[PDB]
């Protein structure tokens, strides 16, 4: 609901904060969108964030956490395609890998993370036990 | 877009229609909502299926299935909340087995075959080749 913009600040009991988000050298090169979640006859409960892989094309790969009480669930979306995906830390790595290697002296081995994110991407299958 | 209703009719180049669509012996017991998709710049490539698993209680326990040109994506959604599923014929089996088991004189086979897919449904992970 509310918005907020920086975690450089208060603490929270959410992974995607603590694992991912609090890691990333440059929070504002993804253009952060994070609403916090509470006020709708609850009050204060999850966080939903919202972070643009590839901020020159608004929305063209984006990562989504929504994060409540208990469960926190993934999705990543390519091109007009969404995704879940299971947070867990190797998704936090690969998500770092990509977040933390931008630096125009190196725009080889950043774009080299990119394209391996997207590659992981399509691998993505949804499956339960029978 | 159009919405069709009737399967017992035309053939159709589509998994879902011919791998579970078509075995439901009372495909109007689950209120098929089918909408078929073209006219929007494109022209007759894709289909829309809703079943309700619980008829009685609109939304409750549904089945969605999104078919096009290439791909098909399925889905489930127990009491507001919505999960990607690998359509298989795990996934068909196991569709046909709640959707071809109700009969009044067996009420206690048909819910346990409900009850058992719903089991599934809290299992569905989301998984990635790293
Ligand atoms: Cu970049
Ligand atoms: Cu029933």
């Amino acid at each position: 609901e509310v918005n907020p913009d920086i975690i450089k600040d208060e603490v929270f009991d959410f992974v995607i904060v603590n694992r991912v988000l609090k890691k990333i050298k440059d929070l504002k090169h993804y253009d952060p969108m994070i609403e916090k979640i509470f006020d709708e006859k609850g009050k204060e409960m999850g966080l939903n964030v919202e972070i643009q892989i590839n901020p020159e094309v608004k929305d063209f790969f984006t990562f989504k956490s929504i994060s409540t009480t208990n469960k926190q669930r993934c999705f990543l979306s390519l091109r007009g395609e969404t995704r879940e995906i299971l947070c867990d830390n190797k998704l936090y790595n690969m998500l770092l890998a990509v977040f933390n290697s931008y630096d125009p002296n190196d725009l080889l081995k950043h774009i080299s993370t990119v394209e391996s994110l997207k590659k992981i991407f399509y691998t993505i299958t949804c499956e339960a036990v029978y």
